[PDB]
């Protein structure tokens, strides 16, 4: 309907693999920033990162054994155990900054971890295997 499809332009192909689950996690993770001082909202946007970087964890996967480079696909799926992790580490420190608000420690760990988790998750969106 009304389409860009060789008529402006030759098509409009936008993203590239991971595009629109990293965009969440982007996104989501300034949102614990945001929130930052309530509790039980903070923790909410941390379990809405695991579940967008679940997705992509078992996405990250299967798109590497489809690629044709065999260090590649092992860099993807290191991207994968990175993320994961950013994420775990991540989630672990919203909870604990979140339900101990004040906490000096609970606060800086959750900085590093979600500004590691926003590397992670940044770095697999560019890694992302388009074409």
């Amino acid at each position: 309907g009304i389409d860009p499809f060789t008529a402006h332009a030759t098509g409009a192909g936008p993203a590239g693999r991971y595009d629109q689950a990293t965009d969440t996690i982007l996104t989501v993770t300034e949102n614990i920033f945001s929130s930052m001082g309530d509790a039980g909202e903070m923790v909410r946007q941390a379990r809405i990162l695991a579940q967008a970087t679940s997705d992509l964890v078992n996405a990250i996967k299967a798109d590497a054994e489809g690629e044709s480079d065999l260090e590649n696909s092992r860099k993807l799926l290191s991207a994968a155990k990175i993320l994961a992790d950013a994420t775990a580490k991540m989630v672990e420190a919203a909870k604990g900054a979140a339900a101990h608000p004040d906490s000096e420690e609970q606060q800086q760990r959750l900085r590093e971890a979600a500004e590691g988790l926003r590397m992670a998750t940044n770095a697999a969106a560019q890694n992302a295997i388009k074409k």
